[PDB]
């Protein structure tokens, strides 16, 4: 749909056939500041990093991407987490950068910072999480992929893991995408179709900690880089479409070692107690702006749970948090909290479950530790 | 969008899978009488050529190309450097060739003959160069590429180092660049989308002396030709867009030995005083056509300098010369001087900084000497 | 849509302008064997017809309509009723023809010729009758028009007595049609869109006995010729769209002198205590196919009687038989027979409400009059 | 753009070339339960009618409207204002009728019913209101008509008052629109084009009391009737584009016998006391969801008043309500309040500006008189 | 090419036929802060204007056409000459009305105030003016109309007054525009192709003082909307297309009743000679930009007088100022005036015309008079 991707793709494919030689590629990605966006850039290196502290620090200019004004305006990525490129290959890596202010402070969306303090707090009790990135694929219009111009495809039902020319939309995308994730060692744990039509969702987990934050970061950088060679956009947006069609929600599934150990299930209950009481701090760090767009897909229908009341239930789809029933029957495992929304940063909820749940903080503002 | 990109791409790569023997190809590339244009032509060479130097020289007629009057119109083309060809792969090789006119003296545009004596003189203190092309690649319309039609795209902001359909455009036709020039041993350093939509810069670093220009050129023609098999064209005006969207500008990084070894800030920040003091000779000499040209992008507006006013900061991205804080923090290292436009040429450029910087030059007219 | 309808239409208008001269067109119109479908044929007359007595009859095949076998193909077009030609204006005529066999009985399509005996009988009486014929203008490829293609329109609600592109598809063919109707004498009593988008509804009446019938035909045949030049096909289908899209119906208003008499609703109640009773003979002579037709329309939902239980109520939209508020606040008046089909033939229909109501019959069959 | 517009316009103007005959066609125009739209029905009426009061009444689907319940969903029609027909031309009709419910209460949107009471009671003072309606016409794909695809026209400045191609989109309908106004007897008061591209505004007035919100219902009637048939639709939205593109507000110029005498303008100060003080009242009012709608387009900025300050001034475009200079220096005449969205209805805006300047009432809540 | 052109026109037409009753319409058509721009409003009069001093003064914002800050925004529109209407026809009327500020000063832009007054203080000796006004109709895109896309037509020399398809682009619009400049009361003195393929002039002569302006500001108003329904865009650019191609020019007649008289060429030199001495303040009188725009079309090539030196010749089409030989051989006649450029304000050029030849005005500066 785009022009970019009316261009022959063939010729582009003859160029990545050619040896690219010694050097060796590394794009930097990094989160903007609005904090949902991502962006990207490359340079040469000559050598292959064999790990992300060997890679060097990079700098960019913070007011084109929102995140710091005019006079200084430089802002520091520093290499993060490195990933294997799908898109050209080994040796080129995918490098994930913390951003950094002109003065060395962690910048206004750098809250891998604040997070990665919190989880080496909680290191020894090794938590763990899953989540499931729900996304949308829209055309370039705007108006979801496959779906009728200026009209709406047939009632929802069938398209939920669906199979068919009608059934499913941009699976090519998504085949190509989870692949992608493999080669570049996202850890990506499945797939399906969502009830919207063009709807899908892919699922990170088990990552431990911080790596949680970096494998979806990474994984949706992915999606958004691929879904642009094939000309569709991803969505996160909570409610893609305004009506009865389902919004997108990123559900945490999240853990401990105690909590997976027998007879842990003790411990998933009072983690559902302690965030039952802190429910306001959680929809506000669940997703970017605070709560107006997790309410758009909270309306307490369509298997959401209401974004007013938090709920919690064993098998109970819609409920805030949900403990599957095989986690119940076997005193064991994890919770699923399904609040947060696809727009959600991970590292913003990943912290909050560690901080709620873990650290036992209790009041409106984070904790400030030693 | 051009007629030859619309030619099935399949069929002729089927003749390239053709095995082509012993005889090797070498595109002969040569600057214009404009001086801004590149043009190209092939001969066949019965052994693959080990050196530049072993290739043949060759002539052209200077009347097409607006280098010579018709009495005496040929020209002579002589190999200055050689690099691998991407486009038909190894034997193949690229030549860039000064031009020399019929009474064998350098022509008007062979700027590389003068500037090379330039770097010779100062080859001792190793002037090294970097410089950051800019780019639009724009359709055979004129309008940039993936532009509404008739229109023009979403406010400025998302577009600069994007990610995603809507965000990017023309990033194929930059990926082949790219993996083109890492091919032909063009030194690029790294690539990202620039502030204005469908436009991206590409950085060619470090070079030394007299081979920053060969490969800034040759890495403008190989953009050039992976364009054309695209159907789109690459753009080194100024100001490609008229209005708030950004211009083009070739930002010269320029290092010394002596800049480079410790406490050389000494040393970048006298040759930034010269600089000051021959400010209109850098304009004129930056540019093709003068400073008419640089002038339209460089109105002291959207972080460029005004080019009435010389300016000098330190991680002050507006300012004529920029040093870098890191260089300024390490006490020795490179300045960027950012007042060449995206058309110039580097011979002219880079001779300029050693000129007023390193030769200690004063005046209008360029020194002779013996 | 269709081809014919791209043909210059402009053209045909300037041969409509010449003057045709003292020859008058007469086109004869006749139900099909199937029973829902017309056919025309058209003639030329000397003279004007003063009346539908003066026009000759004429002879048409039988085996092409489907109405005789082979070796009597021959039926007989009778002028039953004259309208004047909205295609072609005065002094052209539009001509309703009763279908006769070749034996010269009645054809079984002819239900014309019981009906008008029945209407002859009760003629003292004076029955009226008004139908509210329901359709779906749908263009070739038989989805509605201006539906998205393979696709649904946005959800039901807007589109009733809609106004606007988005709202109302199809105005001007129903504004022709309606035109035509009253410059063909058809006493059109109103039009309004429906509820599903591109359907509308159009009143006949106040009707009287046998005109009744005659009016609809020939407003259906002017409806599906009006929609031939615009290029969409009207369809009176019962359920045209399958699923929550509304069904077309065509809701006969019947009265008698009686009932319009002060203190007549005892004879409006006293009639729908007769339908009742005959509720299967009813749905039967309602359509064509018997009831299978009837339905898919009636599916007891979207303000739709069952066509298994009769029912019966006071400005009651659902029950099959609706009395409104304002005719029970009188005590005089008509009640609404809302049963039948849009499909269905009037002349059954209104013959069956003499029959049941007027005559009071009693059993299946129809009753065989002296 | 509508596929009705594509349909032959040609033909369906040879069926209205056709003489229409005795009967006349009366549309009964009505607003909906949303309040923001108009829906319409057709009848045949044996005789023109001479006044509005001869028009009969008529009953219409509330469920379908979403005017009422399904039990009693019949709700009436009576006939309000009546205008001449400028689809039809004379002797048919456009009627608008006030909507009452099945027990004969007014409707919950037929706020003329209220609004009628209220000017009754100041009649005397003989208040006149004028309104300035603003809309942008869009195609189906609901992006502004003549805006590039999936693109931004170039930036505001040249289509305010505009002439040309570039300059102005969408004249056709608005020459159109104002000359059915005309023909219909609606007091169109003059037209231009406005700051954002594809958005114009019609002025009506100067009507007197009730009279103004019939003349503006009946003129948005027009406008959506006659964009349909071009195949446009128009917007009453305050903010139809979001970003720095102009929002679309209804701006109200009101004056009483009092305000328009010599020496009036104390009046008119007097009546700009009473609105400063019941701000919040009055913007609720103005539109229909209760000022969500209207904050959209009144964000302090584009010469827009801020929706939580209210502001007064002579000659000062973008506060609250502006007393022209004119009005200031001849010491009488109107004063302009310009809070009111686009999709205002006017029977509320005209009855809240009599209840708070010429009832001088105080509080919330309307208040009940006798 | 516009979306607007695309629209049904027959549709537009059946609204102008409605007969639009005693209401009349004024469209206020004003110069832009531009100068080169004309904006347009419409108000609805009660009764037909028989003189612009009938004609009610209206205001407009002054901040959205850059005529004015917004503190005091308001501008005011005064009537100064009025025309019929072509494109709404009798008795609409077409006004052209002065621009005036705030404080009641004329506009920067109303250069006919003070034109006005210069005509009048010489008007004993009735100066005469005729124009040339040249133009090219260019498409939406901003390519001239007709032109290969992304090409070039064949070459120049058959299109100068040509006939045929090949030969002439856009006829159709010049014989609209004719037709409606002489329904207007514009005196339109004839119309020619012009060499450069899809351009073409349209004289206006001969007019007495102010009045030329009226007629020329008017007759390019009508241009530009007659332009609008075709969709084209008329261009007064005096150089539309960079290259051989020719530039468009507005070549200025005059003549005064001594000239025009017997043996009046001693005054028509007499002017020239005056004529000379101020080329300088002709040049920046004659164009908006103050002969930056001039000098483009001005090269001294293609016929055309360099814009750096005077030259005065008889029967020299390409001297500044040529004198018709049939006006030589006459001894008395007018001179031509060939500097203006197309986009000159008449109102500018007749004004220095007058204040160098009649007022006999020597320096820079305009000179003020009591
Ligand atoms: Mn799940
Ligand atoms: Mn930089
Ligand atoms: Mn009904
Ligand atoms: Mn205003
Ligand atoms: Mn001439």
């Amino acid at each position: 749909t785009s022009a970019s991707s009316h261009l022959n793709k063939g010729i582009k494919q003859v160029y990545m056939s050619l040896p690219q030689g010694e050097k060796v590629q590394a794009m930097y990605i990094w989160i903007d500041g609005t904090g949902e966006g991502l962006r990207c850039k490359t340079r040469t290196l000559d050598s292959e990093p064999k790990c992300v502290e060997e890679l060097p620090e990079w700098n960019f200019d913070g007011s084109s991407t929102l995140q710091s004004e005019g006079s200084n305006s430089d802002m520091y990525l520093v290499p993060a987490a490195m990933f294997r490129d799908p898109f050209r290959k080994d040796p080129n890596k995918l490098v994930l950068c913390e951003v950094f202010k002109y003065n060395r402070r962690p910048a206004e969306t750098n809250l891998r910072h604040t997070c990665k303090r919190i989880m080496d707090m909680v290191s020894n009790q090794h938590p763990w999480f899953g989540m499931e990135q729900e996304y949308t694929l829209m055309g370039t219009d705007g108006h979801p992929f496959g779906w009728p111009s200026n009209g709406f495809p047939g009632p929802q039902g069938p398209y939920y893991c669906g199979v068919g020319a009608d059934r499913a939309y941009g699976r090519d995308i998504v085949e190509a995408h989870y692949r992608a994730c493999l080669y570049a060692g996202v850890k990506i744990a499945g797939t399906n179709a969502e009830v919207m039509p063009a709807q899908w969702e892919f699922q990170i987990g088990p990552c431990e900690g911080i790596s949680m934050g970096d494998h979806l970061w990474v994984a949706r950088f992915i999606l958004h880089r691929v879904c642009e060679d094939f000309g569709v956009i991803a969505t996160f947006d909570p409610k893609p479409i305004p009506g009865n069609w389902n919004g997108a929600g990123c559900h945490t599934n999240f853990s401990t070692k105690a909590m997976r150990e027998e007879n842990g299930l003790k411990y998933i209950e009072e983690a559902i107690e302690k965030l039952s009481k802190r429910h306001q701090y959680h929809i506000r760090a669940y997703d970017p702006k605070g709560g107006l767009d997790n309410a758009r897909r909270l309306t307490g229908f369509h298997e959401t749970s209401n974004i007013n009341d938090f709920s919690a239930g064993v098998a109970n789809r819609s409920a805030s948090i949900r403990i599957p029933r095989t986690v119940g029957q076997e005193k064991k495992g994890y919770f699923e909290d399904r609040r947060p929304s696809a727009n959600c940063d991970p590292f913003s909820v990943t912290e909050a479950l560690i901080r709620t749940c873990l650290l036992n903080e209790t009041g409106d503002e984070p904790f400030q530790y030693k």
